[PDB]
């Protein structure tokens, strides 16, 4: 069992202390990178998989498990600046602790569990560090791949998928054909589920089946069918993939200096072809502070507050870390 993947003694210590937050929304993943060599998300997978006996259950070799959790990670650009595998580490471990809200206890399989990290792991691996809308602009080899249509979140499965053909990698290995079907399916529906150009379609969805759940007396969703539980997953994945501004202050601002790193050097990309400037990338003018106001008010918000609204009373801190870090945000724009 792996304690360590560096030279550092005093690390084992350290890892094995953050990692004592696995299940809270106050886990620190930056700590967890580098007190890991750079590994946070092969640790916070394997991590994840034995605290919720995964490995145990789909009789999945460690051996195995880790060599494609490595290699997956090794997918990740370490050169993107947001997109890279410690947000992926951040998103699987915060989507380990949404399949724990106490509204939604018992209501998963273990497949489903299973189904819904590993879609969290993979959700963005090899993304280049620039846009869709940038790729198929560009005329990129990913676009003509893809018809245009939900570019890199086709990439993101394909890769991940095809990581675990080879016998060496096949952590699945021991499910059934139908187990594997299954899962596949979920996967895919997660993933694509999280191309922002389906957001307001899924929100739209989401407030829908706000309006009709149906809490049961000891107070958990009723989610009888498939096609409920998978729109709860992929909801949920969404969520984790847009949890940044409900961390921790700290946290948070951490989260923003990258992506205006990464946004910030797609329109250099863009300048520098002749290209015309997407608002939020262009460094020159655009406010990082009126940028994450916005995206809180327009997308995170209005997100959160349904998730909130359907796992009531869950979610109440969340809402109000959010709602605080909206304000640091706004209050450090110089004009009323
Ligand atoms: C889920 O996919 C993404 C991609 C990029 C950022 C985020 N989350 C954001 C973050 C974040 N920390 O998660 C921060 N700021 C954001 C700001 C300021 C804006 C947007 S946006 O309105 O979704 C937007 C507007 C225009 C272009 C693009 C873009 O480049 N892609 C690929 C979607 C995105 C998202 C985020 C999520
Ligand atoms: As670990
Ligand atoms: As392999
Ligand atoms: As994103
Ligand atoms: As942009
Ligand atoms: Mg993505
Ligand atoms: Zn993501």
């Amino acid at each position: 069992s792996i304690s360590r993947f560096g030279v550092n003694t005093e690390n084992e210590d350290h890892l094995a202390k953050e990692l004592e937050d696995l299940n809270k929304w106050g886990l620190n993943i930056f700590n967890v990178a580098g007190y890991s060599h750079n590994r946070p998300l092969t640790c916070i997978m394997y991590a994840i998989f034995q605290e919720r006996d995964l490995l145990k259950t789909f009789r999945i070799s460690s051996d195995t498990f880790i060599t494609y959790m490595m290699t997956l990670e090794d997918h990740y650009h370490s050169d993107v600046a947001y997109h890279n595998s410690l947000h992926a580490a951040d998103v699987a471990q915060s989507t380990h602790v949404l399949l724990s809200t106490p509204a939604l206890d018992a209501v998963f399989t273990d497949l489903e569990i299973l189904a819904a990290i590993f879609a969290a792991a993979i959700h963005d691996v090899d993304h280049p560090g620039v846009s869709n809308q940038f790729l198929i602009n560009t005329n990129s080899e990913l676009a003509l791949m893809y018809n245009d249509e939900s570019v890199l979140e086709n990439h993101h499965l394909a890769v991940g998928f095809k990581l675990l053909q080879e016998e060496h990698c096949d952590i699945f290995m021991n499910l059934t054909k139908k187990q594997r079907q299954t899962l596949r399916k979920m996967v895919i529906d997660m993933v694509l589920a999280t191309d922002m150009s389906k957001h307001m379609s899924l929100l739209a969805d989401l407030k829908t089946m706000v309006e009709t759940k149906k809490v049961t007396s000891s107070g958990v969703l009723l989610l009888d069918n498939y096609t409920d539980r998978i729109q709860v997953l992929r909801n949920m994945v969404h969520c984790a993939d847009l949890s940044n501004p409900t961390k921790s202050l700290e946290l948070y601002r951490q989260w923003t200096d990258r992506i205006m790193e990464e946004f910030f050097q797609q329109g250099d990309k863009e300048r520098e072809r002749g290209m015309e400037i997407s608002p939020m990338c262009d460094k020159h003018t655009a406010s990082v502070e009126k940028s994450q106001v916005g995206f809180i008010d327009y997308i995170v918000h209005p997100l959160w507050e349904t998730w909130a609204d359907l796992v009531q009373p869950d979610a109440q801190d969340i809402l109000d870390t959010l709602e605080d870090n909206r304000n640091w945000y706004q209050a450090m724009i110089p004009q009323a």
